[PDB]
């Protein structure tokens, strides 16, 4: 039907956006901290203490899949990168204080995001 070629399109939009956010959003990480998944063979208790792992490899593959059917969805991921850091390392850890300067930076380019997802109209 054409109304479904038309979601797709809106979906593919969204994708299109959501990877610049991406890209936005992994620039605020230059030590790579987050760039993948925590190695469970390097830190074989990591899933004790973390239910729900992520990190922005992981992210872009669900993008490029377009697994990502709203901002809501794409944001709850990002937060999960940033909220399992600062439960499983301390305050006073390189790994903690990325995450806080992560979250800080990232919120700037997410603001201006969900004014684009809304006035492009793609969800
Ligand atoms: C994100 N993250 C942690 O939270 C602590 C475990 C860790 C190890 C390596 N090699 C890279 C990143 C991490």
């Amino acid at each position: 039907s054409m109304e479904q070629v038309a979601m797709e399109l809106r979906l593919t939009e969204l994708t299109r956006l959501l990877r610049s956010v991406l890209d936005q959003l992994q620039d605020k990480d230059p030590a790579r901290i987050f760039a993948q998944p925590v190695s469970l063979k390097e830190v074989p208790d990591y899933l004790d203490h973390i239910k729900h792992p992520m990190d922005f490899a992981t992210m872009r593959k669900r993008l490029e899949a377009q697994g990502y059917k709203n901002l809501h969805e794409f944001e709850e991921d990002f937060d999960l990168i940033i909220d399992n850091c600062m439960k499983y390392n301390a305050r006073d850890t390189v790994f903690y204080r990325a995450a806080v300067r992560l979250r800080d930076q990232g919120g700037v380019v997410l603001r201006q995001a969900r004014r684009e997802v809304d006035s492009i109209g793609l969800e």
